[PDB]
């Protein structure tokens, strides 16, 4: 009916709750579930959804063979029911493309699907499930977004995007889009060096996203963006927790406005949320490999480079593999605060467990409590051997 | 639109008519049918749904070697439509856990699903499809609740829950939630002794569960709730007619006020309808295994404790495998009266048939009839063999 | 709305068309199709459904064996959207058991199942997916009713039961429902001997039914029900056109008012149009199996023992396996006319292609055109070899 | 609400972007995905949806064998959500037979399939999901349609259809339908020689159809359709650039009034969309087989008969199988022009790949933007070698 708009503040995170978990590696064993990678979550004002980009075959299908492969033409968004597993036959397909991202502006959704071969990707943004604008490749280097949510405020959905090498300077830009179409967009400004995968959340008034510096940086840079003077910064997080990956040892002092340098040249998607001392930052237990995750409070990690953490939550034990990881919230929720939800990829198959010749995931999420509860540990649960 | 209240009495119950009967273990042999345990019914205003925990993984699926275990990470609540089968396609998910109760209050369902390692378990109650309210363990032994639907009167729907020892005393307390948020709790009062997986049903602004008193009791504990008042009694089914499982053979005279003694340290979740002279009772056939359901009239078997059957009707053969039961009515239903329903949970596999390393249920549901109707036995169905 | 009025005559039956078949033994040899015998057609005021009684385990299942037999607990009627084949993840429980009869009212469906052993079956009406009103045995031998839909006028919707001998004198009843609750029940009167599996349509305020007289008669008997009075009178089919299965060879002239005798306890579900020179007369194509299936115009062979017929349309060639047949119109189509339908059961497997262990069936339905169209004839398809 | 009016011109069309694609052979390999081919897409006010003709079987289901024929009992329209694969259970059935269109009138959807043996064939033309009206074949030669979607305008839908020979003169008429009746009927005029599965758009008030002209002719015949009038005429494209298949090399000068000689008897389905400068022509990059697929700008092809290209994108590899082809647009999107789509079929299996039994097809479709945007190749992806 009207726009949505952040009008409340974080609610106090205390611990984090069990939300959602689809067991999709599991069920899929014995049944009609597509691979899929990159998943995020995402809610309407009526629905909360589990999202990914399907490869367009199933897990246990001839087809699964080759599918540690980032793009093909047989990659698409795909949506379908809050911890049913992506399937055939209840899987909605939101657009086609090899990265997305996705977003509800209170009138109804915006999703982006990117897709091309790497030199010639466009991007098409879909608004009210049709095709509205759609934006060329410009530095000809694998267009690309933040494969987790988008946010919307007043019907105004900024969405990052990046476009160039991996492995040094990028050219990213931050759209402003409306109704899907482009109002204004703007090139990265600010100290982050380099941007990929941006995991954002909104609270009054305000976007913050929590991205991947590919080139050089161990910490995560943070792009914080006005939806109503379509402006941004970008610095890192401050902090010594450094939360990307691969990565070296935690020092005793971050970088605010540059990259933690030891590792070039790789990464994860991650996220964070930047609230004073209501501050909680996601990272992998492995600093060399995709393994484990865990939740620490760390007060003021956005500006205190010497933070480090008061509380934490182990979510996957380091014997568990991990993934992606990205932020969304229920903007329509009852109540006085956005509660801070988060999910995890768990990647199953290649690289790591390569005696199959598949690479999928299955998806575990969580939302904040104002009780401090107990902890479990949310692995994949699959046996590898049994798709043998 | 308006909160429902319990405004209407029972029925008058002269024998049990087939309401629902999935067949999910025949089915489920040659189809992508969820293994689960602990299933239930409830009524939303337009719909009735069967609910149980499932175990993430289909039957045929390699991953349902294990799953005589009671808690995992794999487990979830899920719901579907009246008498078909819980598949991987059309079960939805309501929250994600290893013990739960649901219950709709006329304007919409609250949900809980407790998870969690055994020491550190919390409960997530969930309104309207969100969470809202979350509680961590009080006795760091296996928080537990239901296992069958709640009950709503005018927004307030009581849950029992029970934390601590299996063997011996626990921690239980009634919890009075409305729109997810908690009006009060109170502890356990009165002269049962020991509370677990409650059986609930609403008439005349009054709830009646029927539990499992695992420690000592083989005769079944009974709470009393005022949803008004917010206030409730304890005591045990009065009759010699002795429903847990297993059990001693039936006495000439029982107990109102302790556990009729015999056997220790087991149970079976279970139901009654105590009305007066409209009281009917279900209890397995075999005294010493989950085998066989029958109901028996025992009229006043809550307070009279000499009272035996006038009246009954078999609903498994004691050559058929049961298991857990419960009650649930549709209270949406139209008519002067509410009409008592049950279902039986009818348990395949491990431990009683260890030839297959799964074990999975089919469920069996009848409601009560004004009439004196002819009765036929209900199994689950299945060929065991056909599984090898 | 409002409760649906037979206010309109039966179109001019000039051919017929297609209107649904659901392939559903072709397409069940590979995908979870569940068995079925004793289909049907009903619409609703916003959609037309295939019905049918599921046998509770697919095609490919191992438990298919043994489903020649006609009555289990496994029993239930579903039903799916029209032409799609009954599956395990698309087909909606209307109610439990092994005899069925459905119809809508213009404001809800009423759906009626009986189960039971065969001495102590009962039936419980549905109305608006709840139960309402169960009706006892009460000639304790395998209480039946139509297995094709009812039709209603002014809420009031008669079903014909039988309850007795299959091979001499029964206890035929008519019940008169509205909103689920009986107002009226009689005996059966007129001339008819014995009646099974009546097939009904309803225009101008009167409903006929075309049934099945297993014990004596190859012309079929004929009730006519006037709902506002709630009366009926029965006869035969005068015509020589005989059209139960199996039959003696078709003399010149038929009977009134007694069964046409040749063969014994014996028969199958059909129906016909009985509308003066309107009229037309669906039979089997073998005289002494289930086998093919013809349309053929008789006029006024409800009242003149010499009818022959004048025009003809084969459905089903006699080299293919026919089945039960039975009529539905959609009440709430636009015009001035009712549009005649029928289906026709295209049984496959026990007893005719036993090298199967099972007995199931696929759909075919036409409606009546004005037009004069060419014929096809509609098999069921499938290649029994296959699933060998 | 109200029927929709074409009071839009088209979009400019500077380059095409991906907009469904379902990969239904790929994930078939392992699922229950039904054989199709004839595909199409069509708009209904609120959704899109895939079309297209089934085969009443799996791809692999054993009765998949035999699927190259395009005429049998076990075909029938289905509709399902846009790029979904077509599978058993989210497939709907809109009306039965072998040769098809559809279109929504802004109200509701009209169907029509033509069934039947070749010399008796009939049309049944259903309209909000009723039958309506019948139309008896004219020439007992394979009475056949579109296989794409028909347009309407205030209510008026016409619809081509063709009887007679493929290989020499044919009686095509032009029905306008209006609520699923025939408000009238005109033979093709102009000099079009012969006309096959039109494929149709609607701009301003008009009408254009792209159509096959089996017979002689490797330039395509265009019906130009003025539905208020409810009038037509026909011609050929001038353009040199030849666009059936298989077809000779392209000449210099085209015909404007003629067939373009060269190849008799053969043909696909195809289309255009002629706008002045802003013309498109679809077409196999193939002279011989229906391999690979372009679009060429080709300004005034339509009226001018020295044109060529001027710009063009490459949709299929000459090295991956095409199949027919056909235009679409949402009739209901937002914004001040029509955006023009269409689809191609990517046929599999059976002739051309013989080493499995089956032909059937996978879908992928595209519209037009106003940026120049890079291409990719968009094949079927799925490996025969995994269905042997
Ligand atoms: C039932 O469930 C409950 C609820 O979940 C469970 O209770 C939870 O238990 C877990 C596990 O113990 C806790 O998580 C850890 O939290 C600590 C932080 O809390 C500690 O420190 C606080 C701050 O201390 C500072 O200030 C105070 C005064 O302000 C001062 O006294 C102190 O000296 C210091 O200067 C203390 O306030 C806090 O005490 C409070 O809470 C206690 C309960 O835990 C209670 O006992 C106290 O009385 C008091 O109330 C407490 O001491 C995190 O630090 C920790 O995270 C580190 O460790 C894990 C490994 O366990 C690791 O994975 C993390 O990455 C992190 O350590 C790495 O990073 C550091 C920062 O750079 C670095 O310093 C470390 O060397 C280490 O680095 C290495 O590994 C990383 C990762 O591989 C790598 O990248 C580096 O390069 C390097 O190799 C945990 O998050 C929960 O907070 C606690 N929750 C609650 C509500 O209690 C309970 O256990 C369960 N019950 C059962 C029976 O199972
Ligand atoms: C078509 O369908 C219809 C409808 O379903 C079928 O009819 C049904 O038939 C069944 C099976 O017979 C009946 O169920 C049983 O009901 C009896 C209760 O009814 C009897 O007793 C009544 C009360 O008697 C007392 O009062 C009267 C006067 O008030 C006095 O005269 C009498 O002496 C006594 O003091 C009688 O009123 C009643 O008579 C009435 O109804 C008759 C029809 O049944 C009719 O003939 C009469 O004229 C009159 O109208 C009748 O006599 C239940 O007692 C019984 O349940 C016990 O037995 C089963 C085994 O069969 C067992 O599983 C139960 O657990 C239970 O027995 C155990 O528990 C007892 C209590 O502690 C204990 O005393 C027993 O020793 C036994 O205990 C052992 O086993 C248990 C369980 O394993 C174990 O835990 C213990 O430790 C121990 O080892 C059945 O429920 C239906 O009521 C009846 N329904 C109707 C409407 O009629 C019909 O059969 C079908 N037709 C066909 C053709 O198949
Ligand atoms: C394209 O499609 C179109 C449309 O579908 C196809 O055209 C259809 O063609 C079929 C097949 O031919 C027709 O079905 C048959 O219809 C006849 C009835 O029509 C005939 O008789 C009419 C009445 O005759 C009487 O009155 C007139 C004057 O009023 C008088 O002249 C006459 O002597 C007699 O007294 C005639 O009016 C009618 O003529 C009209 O139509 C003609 C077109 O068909 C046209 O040529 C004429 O000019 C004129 O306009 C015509 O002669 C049915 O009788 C017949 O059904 C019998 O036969 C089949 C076997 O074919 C059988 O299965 C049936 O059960 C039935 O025969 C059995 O039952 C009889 C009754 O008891 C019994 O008498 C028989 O001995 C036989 O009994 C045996 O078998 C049964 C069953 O196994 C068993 O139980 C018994 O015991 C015993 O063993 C067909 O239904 C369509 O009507 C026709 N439709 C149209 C619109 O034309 C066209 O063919 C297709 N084109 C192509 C190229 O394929
Ligand atoms: C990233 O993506 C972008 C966007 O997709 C990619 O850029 C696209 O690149 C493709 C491939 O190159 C282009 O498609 C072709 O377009 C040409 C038409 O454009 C050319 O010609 C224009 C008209 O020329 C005439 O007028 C001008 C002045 O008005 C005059 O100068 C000239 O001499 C002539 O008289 C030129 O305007 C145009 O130039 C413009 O654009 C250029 C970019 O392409 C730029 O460089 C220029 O500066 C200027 O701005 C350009 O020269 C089509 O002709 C061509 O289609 C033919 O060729 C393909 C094979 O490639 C074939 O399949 C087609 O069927 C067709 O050729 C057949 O049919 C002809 C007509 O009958 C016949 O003449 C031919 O002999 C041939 O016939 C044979 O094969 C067929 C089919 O098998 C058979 O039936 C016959 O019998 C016979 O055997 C392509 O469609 C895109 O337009 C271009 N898009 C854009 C926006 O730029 C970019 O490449 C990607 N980047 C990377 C890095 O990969
Ligand atoms: C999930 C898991 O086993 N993670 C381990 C993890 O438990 C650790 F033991 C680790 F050494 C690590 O990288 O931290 O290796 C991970 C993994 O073996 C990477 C190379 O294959
Ligand atoms: C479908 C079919 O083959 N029907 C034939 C049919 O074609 C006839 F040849 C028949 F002899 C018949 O009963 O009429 O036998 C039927 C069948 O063989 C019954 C005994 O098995
Ligand atoms: C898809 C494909 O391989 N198309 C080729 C295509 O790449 C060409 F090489 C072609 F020679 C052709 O017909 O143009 O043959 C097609 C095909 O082999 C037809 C006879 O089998
Ligand atoms: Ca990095
Ligand atoms: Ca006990
Ligand atoms: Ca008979
Ligand atoms: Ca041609």
């Amino acid at each position: 009916r009207d726009f949505n708009n952040l009008t409340k503040g974080l609610c106090t995170i205390n611990s984090w709750h069990i939300y959602g978990k689809d067991n999709a590696v599991r069920i899929g064993e014995d049944s009609d579930v597509l691979v899929t990678r990159e998943p995020y979550v995402s809610c309407d004002p009526d629905e909360c959804r589990f999202y990914a980009l399907s490869q367009g075959t199933t897990i246990r299908g001839k087809h699964s063979n080759g599918t540690i492969h980032d793009r093909s033409q047989y990659r698409a968004l795909i949506s379908w029911p809050l911890s049913s597993p992506p399937t055939v036959y209840n899987s909605r397909v939101e657009c086609i493309g090899w990265s997305s991202t996705s977003c509800h502006d209170g009138k109804t959704r915006m999703s982006i699907c990117i897709s091309g071969p790497n030199n010639n990707a466009s991007a098409v943004i879909w608004y009210n499930r049709r095709p509205v604008t759609e934006i060329n490749t410009w530095a000809r280097n694998i267009l690309r977004t933040q494969e987790s949510e988008c946010v919307c405020h007043n019907g105004v959905c900024p969405v990052v995007f990046t476009d160039g090498s991996a492995t040094g300077p990028a050219e990213t830009r931050i759209y402003y889009f409306k109704e899907g179409k482009i109002l204004k967009w703007e090139p990265l400004a600010g100290t982050a060096k380099h941007i990929e995968e941006c995991s954002c959340y909104g609270e009054r008034a305000e976007i913050t996203c929590t991205c991947r510096d590919n080139w050089q940086g161990s910490n995560r840079p943070v792009i914080r963006i006005d939806p109503v003077a379509m402006t941004h910064t970008s610095q890192y997080i401050c902090s010594p927790v450094l939360t990307d990956n691969p990565r070296p040892n935690d020092p005793t002092v971050g970088k605010c406005n540059d990259p933690y340098p030891g590792n070039n040249n790789n990464g994860v998607k991650g996220f964070s949320y930047l609230d004073g001392v209501n501050t909680w930052l996601g990272r992998t237990i492995s600093i060399a490999s995709r393994s484990g995750y865990e939740m620490l409070k760390v007060p003021n990690a956005l500006t205190d480079d010497k933070s480090k953490p008061t509380q934490g939550q182990t979510i996957v034990l380091n014997t568990d593999w991990s993934g992606y990881s990205g932020s969304f919230m229920d903007y329509w929720a009852e109540g006085e605060c956005y509660r801070a939800c988060f999910y995890v990829e768990l990647i199953r198959g290649r690289p790591k467990e390569d005696k199959v010749w598949w690479t999928s995931n299955s998806i575990v999420s969580m939302c904040s409590s104002t009780e401090f509860l107990g902890q479990w540990d949310w692995p994949d649960g699959a046996k590898i051997e049994y798709f043998l």
